């Protein structure tokens, strides 16, 4: 339980090994490991993989099992859907740019437009958490000028969520992609 500053993303890998070693989760000392790694662009340049339409996720590391951890590369203007995170806890690190993160209810059953809980701007090197008691999100690069990369963290790993409409509030089942997997990439 001796949190120590990861000098860098290899040594943040394995630190998070170690927290994650266990079969419960301590999210205040992984949030405060994430945010106290300082972003070095030479070390994740190998993850960083774009697209021209639309954010890739970048698995970096499989976490033994207890976790995935992946880079998503977000072109200027790229967006998620409105999601959940399937009872994992989630991690986001912000490596280059900035993210709007904005927060959504839970949906009641009757049709109706989902509206904003809040929003804010995560900035680089900043930790944010979200799990499913806290609310649903949407995770935007609104920069018209520059592309955003974060690090996401995810215990359990999951590859299906569901995707919300803003419109009804109505939901559907959506599987996950890998863009690349350990730099390398996987059509
Ligand atoms: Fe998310
Ligand atoms: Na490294
Ligand atoms: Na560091
Ligand atoms: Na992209
Ligand atoms: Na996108
Ligand atoms: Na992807
Ligand atoms: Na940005
Ligand atoms: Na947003
Ligand atoms: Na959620
Ligand atoms: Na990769």
């Amino acid at each position: 339980t001796e949190l120590l500053k990861p000098r860098t993303l290899a040594d943040l890998i394995r630190i998070l090994h170690e927290l994650f070693a266990g079969d419960e989760v301590n999210v205040e000392e992984v949030q405060a490991v994430l945010e106290a790694y300082e972003s070095n662009p030479a070390e994740w340049a190998l993850y960083a993989k774009f697209d021209q339409y639309r954010y890739t996720r970048n698995l970096v590391d499989q976490g033994n099992g207890k976790f995935n951890l992946m880079i998503l590369c977000w072109g200027e203007g790229h967006g998620s859907s409105i999601h959940d995170h399937t009872d994992s806890h989630g991690f986001l690190k912000l490596l280059q740019g900035n993210l709007k993160e904005t927060l959504f209810d839970w949906p009641d059953k009757k049709s109706n437009e989902m509206i904003k809980k809040s929003e804010r701007t995560l900035r680089e090197n900043q930790c944010a958490y979200i799990n499913d008691s806290i609310g649903l999100h949407r995770v935007e690069n609104v920069s018209h000028t520059e592309p955003a990369v974060s690090l996401h963290l995810y215990s359990p790993p999951f590859d299906t969520c569901h995707a919300f409409d803003q419109r009804t509030g109505h939901k559907n089942k959506v599987t996950m992609t890998f863009h690349s997997k350990f730099g390398i990439r996987t059509p």
